[PDB]
């Protein structure tokens, strides 16, 4: 039972969610759900970015006050993420009394340990910088942990050999933040607060639990905790260099490791407004469901930084001949003859033990495919299952050994061990697609466990079911690009 804590990186509050920020909440979420279903300890953390430039921006565009502004985006974003089932326990805010405390802590044990200078620069104006130089050392060791993927591990030697500089993390006034202790008129630069945000909103989340010792039990120097943060590779400087940085020089531990993501792409291009490519979440929201989207970013997803590419005409293609085809369509398949034939009631016994063993066993590559990141691989080895199972329905064909009278007991075997294999799959697929999920354990008249799947269900009940999931087409995908165009 490990302790662990996830994170998504802030988005600002300056815009609405669109699909290329949810493959990384969604990557984030498939993964929490994987842990929770192993049975860990996981805290799934995030919040708005309500800082600086990018929202005094836009707050004086729409001629709003920030507060108004932050608070609004905020309901706006956590409303989406919601859509999509993304599952954290908790999603706070960097303009919070929590990240203020911890911002000024941080800071004050930086200055009292030597890690803040001073200088004016150019009208002039003192400045406030962080002396990231000093922590090369420790910094290249860390790197060098076998931890970090390989492409992030090579792109920090190529700044390591550039030279790390001292980082300014102070701005003047007029400016939308947390003031700078001892400095009057001077405020701390907006990426200093942010990440210090994942530690607020932890905070937040064990005051609002009463928990007064979990907060330094994962973020105190010597935590066994582990920390994950889930970031695109836009912000891999920050993470990578600064953040652990701060941490050190401040007494607390550094990231466990970083998962970096690439962009997502739609139609092989990055989004387009005049396309009506740059799709908004809450807008794909009225066209499709999160678990198609989900599926999709996840078939697509491994360990590395590869961008992600959404083509609309595939999209279609492949939620109809996965989901609908080859999952749904083995429970949708076997349900008729169990419910009408047999009252809904299972068989006793396993009609083939050795091909229910064949998917068990797959329980160790799949899960060891969730835990490593190595999505596309977990669901290509569970498609190939949906594949063993369909062709197993076909060789023992049920519709033939139904109308022959006399077969009922070899019917409900077929049939029975049909549904079993669905409660299988199902299993695997449950980090991926919450909403099908619970579905499909409606129908099963069963909660979905992980461990559960060594024990299948024998003279079981389960319930009659309206289609599991519907198939799309094209038409819903051409009504999602026009709306998306009459948007922008
Ligand atoms: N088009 C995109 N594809 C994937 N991730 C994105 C995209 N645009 C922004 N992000 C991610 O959103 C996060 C900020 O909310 C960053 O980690 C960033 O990389
Ligand atoms: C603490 S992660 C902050 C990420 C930043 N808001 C970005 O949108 O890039």
């Amino acid at each position: 039972a490990k302790k662990i804590l996830v994170t998504c990186a802030l988005p600002y509050a300056n815009g609405s969610i669109h699909l290329g920020h949810m493959l990384e909440h969604i990557q984030a979420d498939v993964w929490v759900r994987y842990q929770r279903m192993r049975g860990h300890e996981v805290n799934f953390i995030c919040a708005d970015d309500a800082h600086g430039t990018p929202i005094m921006l836009k707050a004086q565009q729409l001629g709003i006050t920030p507060e108004q502004m932050i608070g609004e985006m905020s309901q706006e974003h956590q409303t989406d993420f919601a859509g999509f089932n993304i599952s954290y326990d908790n999603y706070h805010s960097t303009h919070s009394e929590e990240n203020r405390q911890l911002s000024e802590l941080i800071y004050s044990r930086l200055k009292e340990n030597g890690f803040i200078k001073n200088r004016t620069i150019s009208r002039d104006s003192e400045h406030f910088f962080f002396d990231l130089p000093s922590f090369s050392e420790m910094l290249q060791a860390w790197t060098r942990s076998g931890a970090l993927q390989e492409q992030v591990a090579n792109k920090m030697q190529e700044w390591f050999e550039s030279g790390l500089q001292q980082w300014d993390i102070s701005r003047d006034a007029p400016y939308f933040g947390f003031e700078i202790p001892n400095a009057p008129g001077k405020y701390f630069y907006v990426w200093l607060d942010a990440p210090i945000g994942y530690m607020g909103s932890f905070k937040n989340l064990c005051d609002k639990r009463g928990d007064s010792v979990s907060f330094d039990e994962y973020w105190k120097k010597d935590s066994t905790a582990e920390l994950y943060h889930f970031i695109g590779k836009d912000i891999v400087y920050f993470h990578s260099l600064f953040w652990p940085a701060m941490l050190e020089g401040s007494n607390f531990r550094k990231p466990s490791n970083l998962f970096v993501h690439g962009y997502v792409t739609v139609n092989g291009a990055k989004m387009s407004k005049s396309r009506g490519t740059f799709i908004k979440a809450s807008t794909w929201l009225n066209h499709f469901d999160a678990d198609s989207l989900r599926y999709y970013y996840t078939a697509k997803l491994s360990s590395r930084i590869d961008d992600i590419d959404l083509n609309l005409e595939d999209f279609v293609q492949r939620v109809n001949a996965d989901i609908v085809n080859k999952v749904v369509n083995l429970a949708s398949r076997n349900a008729g003859f169990i419910n009408k034939r047999f009252d809904g009631v299972l068989a006793s016994e396993l009609a083939d033990p050795q091909l229910y063993k064949t998917f068990t066993d797959a329980a160790e590559v799949i899960g060891e495919a969730w835990e490593s990141r190595e999505f596309g691989k977990a669901v290509r080895e569970i498609m190939a299952l949906a594949d063993l199972a369909n062709r197993y329905v076909d060789e023992q064909a049920p519709w033939v050994v139904a109308k022959q009278e006399g077969r009922d007991a070899d019917l409900q075997a077929i049939c029975s061990m049909g549904i079993n294999l669905f409660r299988v799959l199902m299993t695997y697929l449950k980090p991926v697609l919450p909403k099908l999920t619970e579905r499909a354990e409606a129908f099963l008249n069963t909660e979905l466990t992980w461990d559960g799947i060594q024990q299948p269900l024998l003279g079981h009940k389960v319930n009659p079911f309206k289609a599991l999931y519907n198939r799309i087409d094209m038409r819903q995908v051409e009504a999602l690009v026009e709306a998306s165009k009459e948007e922008v």
